């Protein structure tokens, strides 16, 4: 859904455009300030419309048109054409301001910063409206303050998730370093309240590699998460015994979703997570275990609401982090 129209947008369509925008370009690299410095200027420039024309002078191809009154229209509607992509469209528009990041176009650095500086910039959303102001669109008036307003606006406005335990008790029947299977490991097995007991997705993931020999799915968090231990960073994990394994590689959980149950595939949960987004497959020391940098579990999720009957006297821990 976007708002694409030769008609000035209301708040509430703006915002529909303002989130679409952060939500693309978050996907493309570019920090949230710099997205929103870039927002309070389009929504002087255009009240974020990527189908209107300067003072609403439909197809007048030398003033200006879109996102960012592209003046003469005509720069941008040709290369649209040349691009084979269609001219009034919220894609096609973006799509030009990634070309302009990536060929050294449009920009004029009259700031001490570069365009591809710009998009990943943390200076506050203010600051970047200013600079944007400046140096891309470069007005006859410079001194408009409320684009720095309204870029402080879209970054409060539009858009971490606590990495929680995925099981209701915390039952160990082997911690880490464990003797029979676990030595040179930070693998937990958990046993549930029953044989075959449920366990949830700790935060929005994926399924990365499914293992049917031994019995493993292996996910990745979709984000960077909130640890239990005040952590932010990517997290990928293994859960191991289920049968029959639950889902296949790609699968997206988001956060609460059933996840799997315990197994044999005695009845228990095999879990052990790493840090970062790439799982790595096994490796034994002496025992096996990921591949990459083991973390602690308990470190890493949360227990809140969670029953613990045993417990191995690990350092588990409750958070008052709140979701996004
Ligand atoms: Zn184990």
């Amino acid at each position: 859904m976007v708002y694409v129209s030769n008609k000035y947008l209301t708040m509430s369509e703006m915002k529909v455009n303002a989130q679409y925008i952060l939500n693309y370009l978050s996907s493309n690299g570019w920090t949230k300030q710099a997205i929103c410095g870039m927002l309070g200027n389009m929504q002087s420039e255009s009240t974020i419309n990527p189908g209107l024309w300067q003072n609403l002078d439909e197809g007048n191809t030398s003033l200006g048109f879109g996102l960012v009154q592209w003046t003469p229209a005509s720069n941008y509607i040709n290369w649209a054409n040349s691009q084979g992509l269609p001219y009034k469209n919220m894609d096609s528009e973006l799509k030009r301001i990634i070309w302009e990041v990536n060929n050294n176009a449009q920009w004029i650095n009259l700031r001490d910063m570069t365009f591809k500086e710009y998009i990943k910039s943390t200076k506050t959303p203010r600051e970047l409206a200013m600079i944007f102001l400046a140096s891309y669109e470069r007005p006859a008036n410079p001194n408009q303050p409320e684009r720095g307003d309204q870029a402080e606006y879209w970054y409060k406005n539009l858009s971490l998730q606590l990495a929680q335990f995925p099981m209701d008790i915390i039952n160990i029947s082997q911690g880490e370093n464990g003797s029979f299977s676990h030595k040179g490991t930070l693998c937990i097995d958990f046993v549930g309240k029953t044989e075959k007991y449920p366990y949830y997705a700790p935060c929005d993931c994926t399924c990365v590699w499914r293992g049917d020999a031994s019995a493993y799915l292996a996910w990745t968090s979709d984000k960077e998460v909130m640890c239990a231990d005040g952590s932010v960073r990517y997290i990928t994990w293994v859960n191991v015994h289920e049968s029959p394994l639950p889902f296949d590689v790609g699968k997206k959980l988001k956060k609460g979703d059933l996840m799997g149950h315990t197994g044999i595939g005695g009845d228990h949960w095999h879990f052990n997570v790493i840090d970062g987004k790439e799982y790595q497959g096994w490796t034994k020391k002496p025992d096996s275990c990921l591949a990459g940098t083991e973390l602690h579990i308990y470190d890493v999720f949360a227990v809140n609401n969670v029953e613990i009957i045993n417990g191995n006297g690990y350092d588990w821990k409750t958070s008052d982090w709140q979701d996004g």
